[PDB]
This record gives C-alpha cells, sequence and structure tokens, in this order.
C-alpha cells in the first residue's frame, strides 16, 4: 500500500485510544453505539477534550453518566450518518444525524464549525468513517433560557 504495519484505529477506537476522549468512550459504550461504529460504514463523531467534560453542569453531566436513554441520545446527535469534512463544501453543509436532528457543518475561515461550534482537530480519518475532535460537548437543540 504505503504506510501499513503499524496499525490503525476505527473511528471508536482512535477515541479508545486516546485518553483525551476515555471518559466519552464509556459514555458510547454505555450508550450502546460503539457495536455500530465497530461495524464497517460510515459515521461522524465528534469527540470533545477532557476539560470540555468537567466544564458541564452537575445537572447535565450526571444525568448523562446517569441516564443511558438520554445519553446515547447526545451520542446519536453527536455521530453522523455520513463522513463529512473539509473537502468539498461550499458554505453550509447539512449531516443527518442518528438522534434526528441534522447535523450543521460549515467551512469558514477555513476553520471546521459543528452547530456554530469551534472544533479542535477536525478530519480524522478513520477504518470506515471520520471523527472531528471539538472544543466543547455539542448539544441538541432545546429550549435553554428559563
Amino acid at each position: 500500500g504505503s504506510s501499513g504495519s503499524s496499525g490503525m484505529g476505527t473511528v471508536m477506537d482512535v477515541l479508545k485510544g486516546d485518553n483525551r476522549f476515555s471518559m466519552l468512550v464509556a459514555a458510547i459504550q454505555s450508550a450502546g453505539l460503539t457495536e455500530t461504529l465497530n461495524r464497517e460504514g460510515v459515521y461522524t463523531v465528534f469527540a470533545p477534550t477532557n476539560e470540555a467534560f468537567r466544564a458541564l453542569p452537575p445537572r447535565e453531566r450526571s444525568r448523562l453518566l446517569g441516564d443511558a436513554k438520554e445519553l446515547a441520545n447526545i451520542l446519536k446527535y453527536h455521530i453522523g450518518d455520513e463522513i463529512l469534512v473539509s473537502g468539498g463544501i461550499g458554505a453550509l453543509v447539512r449531516l443527518k444525524s442518528l438522534q434526528g436532528d441534522k447535523l450543521e457543518v460549515s467551512l469558514k475561515n477555513n476553520v471546521v464549525s459543528v452547530n456554530k461550534e469551534p472544533v479542535a482537530e477536525p478530519d480524522i480519518m478513520a477504518t470506515n468513517g471520520v471523527v472531528h475532535v471539538i472544543t466543547n460537548v455539542l448539544q441538541p437543540s432545546g429550549p435553554s433560557s428559563g
């Protein structure tokens, strides 16, 4: 091929390998998405940093680590149904997620954003998918004011 032998790492594995995205994996495993991402195909997932979680409040964070339903929910919205990378965009791109809500991704100033959120290090080639490290845990649409 060109560069092999060393080894690879599936989208999920890529996260499992990276410690920064450890606590996240657990979330996936618990949610029961690992397998899904384990099976070949394509799935755009976003793994935030380590402190990205510590930022989360004990109201949302806990819940996540608590209720799985709500957990997978977030993960679902964090996972896509296609590989979207800053390759041939244009202005805006709508990534059909699993949770149901389409993930918004665009390329401006050469910067990638997901749901109006800054990405850490996008363009993460996997074995059967892609990954885009985020600087903070994404959140699904909802009334957040009260």
